[PDB]
RNA sequence: UCGGCCUCCGAAAUAUCCUUUUCUAGCAUGUGUCAUAUCCUUAACUCAUUGUCCCUUUUUUUU
């Protein structure tokens, strides 16, 4: 099953909801209300984390970022997890940003449930340790 | 300084007429063809549907 059909399946999830007239208290997103983590998939490999944060900031303030990278070479696998400060920004981003094109590639944005953080057992990098323990965020 | 109108009945809508009984009312008497419309007709002719199209981008939900 091609990834584009996954992008289309989330969009049809939304259109179908509109046709049936479902209320927001029982929307599909309400199953993911507890979490503030969203999966982004299909990204171009040229994008770095400043790019991801630069664009997905339209809907709120990003708390943490996990663009998963190859262990040996360090290059990007293409998918990362973002945590928003508001949980409602996840609704806005899954609706609005699913299936948009960046450098000619469509991306899928979906809610992630019970996201489990990476263990700091590895001492491979330092900046990743800073990102895990502290993470990106405005400083007064 | 005063200032106080009206009130309802029927008809024009469910006909009319004929026949036999029933009820009652009222009386009166007695030394062939090309190329175009149209008309008619035929077939117990039908009155929408939801039945993986998932196929596609170097793209792949993280110890
Ligand atoms: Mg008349
Ligand atoms: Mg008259």
């Amino acid at each position: 099953m091609n990834p584009l059909t996954k992008v289309k399946l989330i969009n049809e999830l939304n259109e179908r909801e509109v046709q049936l007239g479902v209320a927001d208290k029982v929307s599909w997103h309400s199953e993911y209300k507890d979490s503030a983590w969203i999966f982004l998939g299909g990204l171009p490999y040229e994008l770095t984390e400043g790019d991801i944060i630069c664009v997905f900031s339209q809907y709120g303030e990003i708390v943490n970022i996990n663009l998963v990278r190859d262990k040996k070479t360090g290059k990007s696998k293409g998918f990362c997890f973002l945590c928003y400060e508001d949980q409602r920004s996840t609704i806005l981003a899954v609706d609005n940003f699913n299936g948009i094109k960046i450098k000619g590639r469509t991306i899928r944005v979906d809610h992630v449930s019970n996201y489990r953080a990476p263990k700091d057992s590895e001492e491979i990098d330092d900046v990743t340790r800073q990102l895990q323990e502290k993470g990106c965020g405005a400083r007064t």
